[PDB]
């Protein structure tokens, strides 16, 4: 029954999943300074053009568009990563109020909000077996800042009264990740983890230094989801995040 609420959330995920005191979980604080360039880093290739969205579906966790992955159409190559990575979906992580929600932090800045393209290495075969591996995920993370509002991210917010509670999900056909991306692909990227259970240490985690804008009115219609199911005292999805965890024995590369 993990969550993130007093007795359920981050500080108890241990127990259940132990891997949670690991040697590379996620997220962590971007330390911009103590980044490194690496030029040993080849451009990030974000092939979106020919993405076929399923579903979206409300996990009791967060909302989760999910994506046709049964042939090479939205990939992820380059930047770290060796060979093709498929898009399974995406979520995001927000908070109740604007000064909270991303996972990551930089230079311990909280953002808004934080979307997770999440994709799995093709050589695996398949997500699940991808997750049992070092390198079986990348998770492309952006940062969301409230300011002026994000027009592709529209398509989104308006289905989300149809799957306002855990369980519900709705067709969601034609929609295009790459309204959801900034200008520039400059990232930071670090070995880590699942930031949910089961947290496993199997993505290598490729974070954009440059955040959307998304609008207060955008954002506001996330937190009215709900993370009970129907039927159920109305508890508020918000503060979706897990903090900043310990770094431990890794550097984070910069690609700028
Ligand atoms: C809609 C949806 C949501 C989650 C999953 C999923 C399953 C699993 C696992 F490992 F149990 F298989 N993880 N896992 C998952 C995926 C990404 C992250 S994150 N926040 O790190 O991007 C955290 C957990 C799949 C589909
Ligand atoms: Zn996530």
């Amino acid at each position: 029954h993990w969550g993130y609420g007093k007795h359920n959330g981050p500080e108890h995920w241990h127990k259940d999943f132990p891997i949670a005191k690991g040697e590379r979980q996620s997220p962590v604080d971007i330390d911009t300074h103590t980044a490194k360039y690496d030029p040993s880093l080849k451009p990030l290739s974000v092939s979106y053009d020919q993405a076929t969205s399923l579903r979206i579906l409300n996990n009791g966790h967060a909302f989760n568009v999910e994506f046709d992955d049964s042939q090479d159409k939205a990939v992820l190559k380059g930047g770290p990563l060796d060979g093709t990575y498929r898009l399974i979906q995406f979520h995001f992580h927000w908070g109740s109020l604007d000064g909270q929600g991303s996972e990551h932090t930089v230079d311990k800045k909280k953002y808004a909000a934080e979307l997770h393209l999440v994709h799995w290495n093709t050589k695996y075969g398949d997500f699940g077996k991808a997750v049992q591996q070092p390198d079986g995920l990348a998770v492309l993370g952006i940062f969301l800042k409230v300011g002026s509002a994000k027009p592709g991210l529209q398509k989104v917010v308006d289905v989300l009264d149809s799957i306002k509670t855990k369980g519900k999900s709705a067709d969601f056909t034609n929609f295009d990740p790459r309204g959801l991306l900034p200008e520039s692909l400059d990232y930071w990227t670090y070995p880590g983890s699942l930031t949910t259970p089961p947290l496993l240490e199997c993505v290598t985690w490729i974070v954009l230094k440059e955040p959307i804008s998304v609008s207060s009115e955008q954002v506001l219609k996330f937190r009215k989801l709900n993370f009970n199911g129907e039927g159920e005292p109305e508890e508020l999805m918000v503060d979706n995040w897990r903090p900043a965890q310990p770094l431990k024995n890794r550097q984070i590369k910069a690609s700028f």
